[PDB]
């Protein structure tokens, strides 16, 4: 299976989890409580955890910024080698 899907973990719990990771870019996808039925991406960066809304379009694609994907899986894999962040280079990598 994919090791990055954490189901309905609350935002705060995701932060507590990720804050213990060793590498920037360690991440999870979670089922948002504030946008029920939508997804959120949480990522370690330094002493912070950053959160991204997984946006959706009229065809049901998934995206963070402007490039769009047919699945969460494809969005995640894209962002292993293209930054999630517009402020810092952050590449997704699986939790350890």
């Amino acid at each position: 299976p994919e090791f990055w899907f954490f189901g309905k973990i609350p935002r705060a719990k995701a932060e507590e989890m990720l804050s213990k990771q060793r590498h920037d870019g360690a991440f999870l996808i979670r089922e948002s409580e504030s946008a029920p039925g939508d997804f959120s991406l949480s990522v370690k960066f330094g002493n912070d955890v950053q959160h991204f809304k997984v946006l959706r379009d009229g065809a049901g694609k998934y995206f963070l910024w402007v490039v769009k994907f047919n699945s969460l899986n494809e969005l995640v894999d894209y962002h292993r080698s293209t930054s999630v962040s517009r402020n810092q280079q952050i590449f997704l990598r699986d939790i350890e």
